[PDB]
């Protein structure tokens, strides 16, 4: 299943440019991948028992590729499911339940309504441009 | 002379926008200040005789604050003007002929048409989201 345009052989939207960017900024945030991909058993006992929606950077990754998020406020979602789920699991005096409660702050205050519509704003000038 | 919008008493343009960002960035390549005030007679005996058109960065700033610039081609021109007139006047030897060739070769390339439009192509997703 193809078509041709533009005189290239086909066949990446605002949200996947938007959650891509996002994510690839809050994954510097874990340099050593502890949120990277899903909890396994082995690695931390009893996780499968205690919570019940897993969630990591990985997955969201795969949802983004996918094309699966429909808004900033699904995938902030699931940011904030992977951070509740690591300061229920660790203890406080834990790296992962640190972590998580700093990646929660700082990703909520980096992807909030009001800031994406000021970036916005601050880059409108470019549009109104011809070149 | 004045109006009331959005609860303000009022009375900055795409165009002024780009050109105070660019202008900034090009005076950057100057830290010394050379080109940021006009050559006078007496730091450079002759000047008034030898270059008929004048032109500095600190000229080029007063013509944004006025909207006097109606075209990024207009704001090169007196770009490659102030370059031009230090290539004449000076010899090869001095940092002001060799300053003026490497601030005209990098501000052509930073400005060109060709560079704004993949520019403006790049930031596009933010003005189709609506946040
Ligand atoms: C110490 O090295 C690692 C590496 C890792 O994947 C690269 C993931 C984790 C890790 C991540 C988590 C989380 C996020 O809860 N965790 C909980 C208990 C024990 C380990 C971990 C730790
Ligand atoms: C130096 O100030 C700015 C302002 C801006 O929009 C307001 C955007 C950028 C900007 C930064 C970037 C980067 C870092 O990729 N970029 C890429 C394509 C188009 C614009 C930009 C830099
Ligand atoms: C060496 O200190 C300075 C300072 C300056 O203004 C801050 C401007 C110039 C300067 C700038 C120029 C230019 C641009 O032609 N010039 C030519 C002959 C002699 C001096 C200069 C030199
Ligand atoms: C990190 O990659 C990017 C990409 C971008 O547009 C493609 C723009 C920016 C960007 C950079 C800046 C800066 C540096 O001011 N900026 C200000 C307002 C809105 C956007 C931006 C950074």
């Amino acid at each position: 299943n193809l078509y041709f345009q533009g005189g290239s052989l086909k066949l990446s939207t605002p949200i996947q440019q938007l959650l891509e960017h996002f994510l690839r900024q809050l994954q510097r945030k874990d340099p050593h991948g502890f949120f990277a991909f899903p909890v396994t058993d082995a690695i931390a006992p009893g996780y499968s028992m205690i919570i019940k929606h897993p969630m990591d950077f990985g997955t969201m990754k795969d949802k983004i590729v996918a094309n699966e998020y429909k808004s900033v406020t699904e995938f902030k979602a699931d940011f904030k499911l992977m951070c509740d789920n690591a300061m229920t699991y660790n203890r406080p005096d834990t790296v992962y339940y640190k972590l998580a409660k700093k990646i929660l702050h700082a990703g909520f205050k980096m992807m909030s309504k009001e800031r994406l519509l000021a970036l916005k704003r601050s880059m409108s000038f470019m549009q109104d441009m011809d070149f």
